Formats: structure tokens, sequence, C-alpha cells
């Protein structure tokens, strides 16, 4: 039951030996912790999941949740490519707390992936899953969207309570929100750059990497989207766009992890084969905080 | 000076033999102009422009002059591939009364099409324009979007007074106000799908090819943006968006035509190579207006 | 009848004050004649007809005309995005001397330019011409694939001849051969670039805007393909590849006349909103062709 | 060392309940061995690799092994996301009797995966591997091309040995055959489609799913083409095209698995998301060998 609101999709930290740095994701976890979110996504793209073993992924899940207050929401990403992993790993991760599942699409066999493969893909794993499930499209990294169509006849179904959408869209979105009025169906924003527009045409949240670093500001966008003050959610939104892009399509994780030591968060490395951003993109990563003023 | 508010982007009605229907034309126009609109887009991708032979061209836009109150908008597409082609369709087009110039990106060389290009191309048409320049970017027709530092760079000269944008991304439109923020330059959506979340973040118009059928929901959409009530705005935005889809992305100028067709519009053929609906797309532009309650 | 062999298409010079240049025209066309061509294809992409007026279109074709033999072939662009308009621009050039139309696809609407729209534009075209017509395919410029079946479909008219495809993909071009075997319709590549892999699949010539340089060693490639010299063809084709995507893909006019310049033939600048080069694109430009031994 | 010829890229039997089928799988490779194959390519994108478990991975590639003769090529998919997985699976791989790892370009991050970033992952895999390494490029998979310039870097590693491409585009496979002359670098076609032109431009063999149903036309083909018969060849090409097409980019895997089943092989079922043809699709399947004379 309800989703709303906003939450960062967290980092997963690594030593200067490519391990989960648990200390360093604990202590990012009670910083972020002072932010009005809703609760916490983990292992959305952001977390690097795709880099992380089985257990790792277990284990990652399981230390946000002792870091957590437990009236905050843990929303957890159990995709895999195949149903019966994503059913594993959906069960596993209610096992050690997650709240909901955040299933993205499976996408290495895009040409295969029709409506009816990800329609039955997701009805079995909300048949099975003892938590709620969360329908998570992001083209940036699938190369897929999924389609409306199959958005609605999954909004139906009693074990599914929404989506993030991270494709930027907000005719997509506008549509899906009308198209599942009937149902208990909640729209979040798959980032901080187009979260007005978004709150405009109906979701009710967002899961923005920029909140790892501008939480209050990504908090403050909300309030005044809530609030009806939309005019000042304008001046906000706009100053939000370039820093949102650094650190999402620009430079991505690198950028985000850059940005987060630059703001006294462990941000670190990511593990191979992500690399280091050069001296030219940090050059460009701080412009875009700098000249919006925010750094 | 001030473009602000809604235009249909008018078609070109032809007769059975494939002329310009001048008679049905001015039928038309008498009849949008019962609806509270900023004036007339002529010659936009939507009145088949690349179709008429050059004083095809002039006399459409001569006659729509004539049928229109003067202190209405005539917003012309002079646009042509070549810079000096442009200049002088924008000349003559403003001798027979256009009140700006709507200039669409060449885009036959995409490749060559680089910022500096089209920085130049407009910066020509802008300083050699008897009438202001709006810059028009329409991706679906061009395959490209002009870019935002040239916008940006554009904003700055004294005859470029906007831009309609019709690519339907709302994080761009937002940035692209923000940057030219400091200059005179208003900014227009380029369908009435996206019209809410563009006022949202500041732009303060649309260009509808679905108001040439339902010319006062899309005036009532304005209406309710610019006056804050953004929840109302929401629920008719929804109800706007498959017909929109369905007369621009889904079936095209034959898919408009059909529609004023039904709604006692004259709409009739396009000119080959443009075709007529098959049944089974007419019957899916039915569906997009009679389950959203229109038709 | 019979299009098979090698033709540049050639570039329309241009003065100083942007003029076309018929003196320049005429001492490149009597410098190009020297190599084996089946003649010249006037006014493709490569000509910029795009940005000549109706009748510099036409006075061009008349002097390509005048400065060839009566024996090579004059292929001429009269593709417009008007079925009428292609059909008149196709007799006009038939009077002055053209022995075959190229008819590029219409594609300012490629939503609606659908199989159908495409066979029927091409069989108005093909029905009402007096000479064959030879299907212009140009994805790169058009953002559209003449898709196959409609191919096979106007293959069968006995006034279309053949087409010129510039996609690059061997498979398509190998399908098509294969389909439309029982017909007379001849298969040119669309550059120098794919040359041997399209002899290897059954085309019968290119049109390659590498041979107003390389007019000599295009022809020799097209020897080796008919002689069954695959292994020196191989050689061959591998040193031409750069220097083909240099002055197509890479550079596209601007870079074929920059090259024009430095092998002493008339390049000279393009029409406005085509630019020059920046000297970084002139140093590639210039590598692509010494590092292959060109230059 | 020596990679030259045609591998079928095999794919994983399951039963009923969805677990792997060793019977079939092993009766398949008995069957397949009759053919005149370098070898086998066991995890392909065609083994449904992204659907299996580590130790099922490890399984697979040890049956195949001992289902081989010794003299027989196994070409193992050891790619992982990570860098670091990617050189365990490798390492593993080599132990169960891989000879050599084909290793798919990480892609989850396109963004961020540039030639720096993918130079680097395969320089790590090569340093480490026990086992020489075939470059691995499939963008209909993976929305990404692994660049040229990178190719050609890796292609001086002493423990790279070559690369299967899947993209179809016979431009680069040339460049990359040139520009990789002075290597130990061996060029693999990735499917039967474009086996003929590939030959032409260098490459030494094939990697095609279309070889587990139709094995001897394929080796025929590589035949025709190595005897410098390029006219049967391209008649035999041709043939092949529209069945290649419906077992890879038309139908992908469950159209494999039907053709294999009405072949006599056992094509099985597919793991979920993956789900059977509709009986159009079916169809259509069937035409695609029926009218090309194979069924
Ligand atoms: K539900
Ligand atoms: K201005
Ligand atoms: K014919
Ligand atoms: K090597
Ligand atoms: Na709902
Ligand atoms: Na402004
Ligand atoms: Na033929
Ligand atoms: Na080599």
């Amino acid at each position: 039951v309800d989703i709303a609101g906003i939450y960062p999709p967290v980092t997963t930290p690594f030593t200067a030996t490519a391990e989960v740095d648990y200390g360093k994701l604990e202590e990012n976890l009670h910083k972020l912790g002072t932010f009005p979110f809703r609760g916490f996504v983990v292992q959305g793209s952001n977390g690097e999941f795709p880099f992380l073993t089985s257990s790792e992924r277990l284990e990652v899940v399981s230390r946000v949740r002792q870091a957590m207050p437990k009236n905050r929401l843990l929303l957890a990403g159990s995709g895999c490519e195949s149903t019966q992993a994503t059913v594993e790993m959906t069960v596993s991760m209610a096992q050690v707390g997650a709240d909901a599942a955040m299933v993205v699409t499976p996408c290495y066999y895009r040409g295969r992936m029709s409506s009816a493969a990800l329609i039955h893909h997701y009805t079995k794993v909300a048949d099975l899953s003892p938590i709620p499930v969360v329908l998570y499209s992001v083209p940036a990294n699938t190369g897929l969207d999924l389609p409306v169509d199959a958005v609605v006849t999954l909004s139906q179904h009693p074990n599914i309570v929404g989506m993030k959408d991270s494709g930027g869209d907000v005719t997509r979105i506008g549509l899906i929100v009308h198209k599942t009025r009937k149902q208990d169906f909640q729209v979040l924003a798959g980032s901080a750059g187009f979260l007005m527009a978004s709150y405009a045409l109906g979701a009710v949240g967002g899961v923005c990497a920029l909140a790892n670093v501008l939480g209050a500001q990504v908090c403050q966008l909300e309030r005044l989207c809530c609030t009806g003050q939309w005019e000042d959610a304008q001046k906000l939104q706009h100053r939000l766009i370039e820093p949102n892009a650094a650190v999402t399509r620009r430079f991505g994780i690198p950028g985000l992890k850059k940005i987060m030591d630059w703001f006294g968060y462990y941000g670190g490395p990511c593990r191979a084969p992500l690399q280091e951003l050069s001296p030219a993109e940090e050059e460009a990563l701080r412009m875009d905080f700098t000249s919006n003023g925010w750094l």
C-alpha cells in the first residue's frame, strides 16, 4: 500500500579493492535519512546491481533495511533477465526486509519482449511475490519502453501497485495515469529533471538519482508541487535540470559518485567496467552544478 | 512582439482534382475564427507546404490574411532548405501580410546541420526578414532537434522572438525557458498532447493540430493553466492525449482531415503521395475520439 | 534499357556569390569524362538539388547533357515531395536530355510514407514518365528505407528499370536482387565503400561520390569484380573505405568539394546552410586520404 | 590459435518443467557433429545464457565438451556485465574445457561504455584468461557496437585472437580486417545472412544460428567462397537470407527452436520470459523456409 513520495536510488559504495563498503553505505544512509524521503530505492540502475553477485544483492538490501527506520519504505531492485530468477530474487529480498519489489523489464532479447511476454513475466512475479510489485521502465539502460497497453493490463493485478518510469515522456506518463485511473496504481517519475511535469500529469512521486546530493531541494520541489506553488516549483525545477542530466544521461554513476564526494558523502569508485571521469568531464560536471548555484 | 496563445496550424484544402480549394479554406477559417485563438499558423507541417508550388504558398498566406481579423496573428511557414530561398520566401510572405515567419530547420543534410550551420542560417534570415522570426523544431518530420545551445544563441537576436518545439520533451523545453529567461523569447508547445506540462515549465502557448477540431477544448486548457486550475487542467489534458496522437503521430494529416470531415469542417483529401486512411485506421481514429468522449 | 556501371553523382559548383558556376561544371565534367564511367548522375544528394530553383535544376541537367558524349547515360534526380511535382520535373528533365529519372523517396511525412504510398507515388511517375525510372533510397538524408516489398512490386513495372540503394545493407541488397530476379531490374550500390560486396550479391554498378576524385580507382574496383579478381578487389576495396566515409557520412558535400579542390578539380563552396569544414575537419579529411595512400 | 570456419551457436534445450535437458543437448550435438563445422559456440545469445544460473552455464559448457571430438573448437560465452565477474567466468569455463572465451560487450550502462571502458574491460579479461579471447559485438541485443578504434587497439593484444561481429555492416567488417591486417586477428561473421559478403571483405568464418538446421548448406556456402565459386555462392546466399532472418531478427530463439522441431532436432521451449510463436508467426516462419525451397 502507498508508494507516493521521493526516494533516492542509493549507490553501492566500493572499497579501493572493489569490495562492497558496507560502512560507507551505512554512513551515507544515516546522512540521507535526515531528508523527508518516503524511503530508499536499493539496486535500481544507480546501485550498479548488474555488477553484484547474488548474495551481495541480498546483503546490500539487508544492510539498508538495518540502517533505516521501519516506517520508511525500502523498494528493492529484484529484476533479473529470467522470470523464474526474478521470482526467487523477489522472495529472498522480501525475506531480508524489502517492502516492495521494483522489477526492471527483461531486455536482452528486446526483439521478443512483446507486450504478452512482459505481461506474463510481471503477472508471474506478482502472483508469487510476497511483497507488492512496482513496474520499472528505464529505456536508456534497456532500449525498451514497457508499452502502455501492458502497463494498463498489469495495473489491474492486485499485487502490482505502481511503476517507476524513467523515459521522461510526460505525454506517456499522463496517458498511463489516465488509463489506470480506476486502479490502485501509483506512478513515480524516474528523475528530478521532469518531476514537476510528472506531478502535473498525475505522478505522485519520484525516484531521483539527484536526491543523493540535493535531497532537500528535491523534497522542496515535491512540497511546492503538492501545495499548488507552481510558480516557485518552476524556478526550482529549472535549476535542477542540468545538475540532474549531469548525474544521469551525461556522466552517469561515475558523475553521481564524483558529486557525492564533493558534497561530503562517500561517492568512491564504481566497479569495472565503469571508469573515472576524465578531467574535462569533471570540469563539465562542476559547471552544471556551479552555474545553477548549487556548488 | 507577443506570440503567446493558441494557434491551429491550418490545413490546405484540395479539390477532387487536387487544386487548392480557397473557398473551403475560407469557410474553415471563418468557423475557426470563433475560437479565442491568438491567430493562425499557415504552412506548418500540417498545411502540406512541401506539396505546394512557390506561388500557391504565397497565395495561401494571402487568402488566410484576407479571412482573418487584423488583430489576429498570422504565423507563416516560410522555411526552405536553402538559406537564400528562405530569405526570399520570408520577404514575400511578409508582403502578403504575415506577422511573423515560422522557419523550420533545414534537414535534408542532417549530417551537416550542426549548431553553427543552424545558427548562421537563422541569423541570416532574422537579419534580412522584415518580420520577426520564430524557430521551428519538428524532429518527427525532420529527424533533427534544433540544439539547445543554438536556441540560446539565437534567442539573443532582436528579430528572433521565440520558437515552436514539436519534440514533446518537457525537460528540453524547461531548459530552454530557463536558459533564455534574460531574452525576449517566447516558447510555444508543438502539440495539444503536452500543452499543460509546457505551460508548467514556462511555455506561453501552443500550435496544435488538434485545435482544428477541438478548438474550444484546447483554449479551455490554456485558460485552466493560466488561471492556476491545475486539477481541472489535468482531467482535460488526459482526455486530449489520444485524440491528439490520433491526428499527429498515429494518422497524421489524413487523420486530421478525416476528423475534420466528421466534425463538419471541410477536411477533404491530401495531395499525393499522402493517402486515405484504410477502414481499420478510420476505425481506430474514431475510437481515440469516442472513448475520450469527444464524438 | 541497361544502367550497369559506375557513375559519379556530380556536384553543382557555385561562384563566390553563390550562383551556379556552369563554366566550372563543364570543366569538371570534361575531366571526369576521361574515366570509363557509364555516365553521370545529376542532382543526387551530392548535387545539392534541394538548394536549387526549379529552373536551375533544369538548366544544370541541360548543361551536363551538352558536356557529355551522347553514348553516356545521364541519370537525372527529378524527385520532389509531391507526386504531381515529380511527374512534371521528370517530364521537363526528359526534355533537356535525361536518359533516366532517378526518383528519391518523398520523406517529409515519413510517418505516412507506407509501402502503398510509395508504390502509388512511383507507379504514377513511371506511368507518366517519358524516360525509364530508377528508385532512389537514401536513408541518411531521408530517414526512410524504401521497403523491400514495395521494391519487388515496383520492379514489375515496365518503366521502372532499377534502383540505387544508399543504405549499405548488403543483406537487403542481396534480398532485392533475389526477389526481383525474374524482372528487368538492375541494382546500383550507393557508395564506393560497399561496392565489392554489392557486386558479390548481384548489384551491377554504383553511383559513388568518391568517383568525383578517385574515378580510375572506382572503375578499377568494378573491373576486378566483374573479372573475378576478388583478392585484388579486396585490397582495393579496403583502401577506399575511409576516403569514402570521409566524403559521405563524415564530412558530406563540403568534404567532397574540399577533396576536389586538393585533386585539382573545382570543388568550391556549397550553398548556405552548408558550411566550410573547420581546420580540424580538414585535417581529418586529409588523414583519411593520405593514410590510405591516395594523397 | 586458428578460429576460421563455421560454428553453430548452440541452443540450450529445456524440459517441460524448464530444467536444462542435457539428454536432448547431447543428442542434438551428436547430430550436428556430422557437419564439417570448426566447432560449437556455446552460450552466445542463442544459448539463452542470460537465463541460466552460474553453475548451469558451467555445466552446459562441460557437457558440450564431453559430446565433442577434442579436435573441434569450443568457443564459450563467458561475458558478464562486470569485468571481475567475466574474468572468473572465463577461468571456470577454461577449466571445464573451453578452447576460447567469447566475451560479449557489457552494455547495461551503454552511456558509459566508451572505447576506453571497453578497451580496459577486454584487456583485463585477456590479461587474466588462460584461454584466448574473442571479442563479441551483437548490437541487436546490446544496443552497442564495439567501436573500430577499440577493436584495432585490442587486436594487438597477444591473447585476443579475433571477433564475432553480429551487426551485418560489411563496410565496418572490411575496415576492421584492413586495420588489423598486421595482427593475429580473425573476423567471424555473426550470421548466415551476410556470410558471403563477409568472406569477400576478409572474414574467415561465421557463427550462424541458421547452421543449427541448415548446417550442410552453410558449410557449402563456406566451401564455395573459399574456392572462388562466387556465382554459385551468390545463388546459395540469396536462398539463405530469409530463413536466416526468420530465426534471428524476425522470430529469434523461439523461431530457431520451432524450426529445429520441424527438422527433427530437439528445439523445445525457451525459458520465460521468452514465449511460443503465435500461429501467424509459425505460419510466416514456415513460409520463409518453404518459399526458399528448404522445407
Ligand atoms: K493494482
Ligand atoms: K530575441
Ligand atoms: K522493370
Ligand atoms: K592478437
Ligand atoms: Na490509479
Ligand atoms: Na524569455
Ligand atoms: Na533482375
Ligand atoms: Na589479421
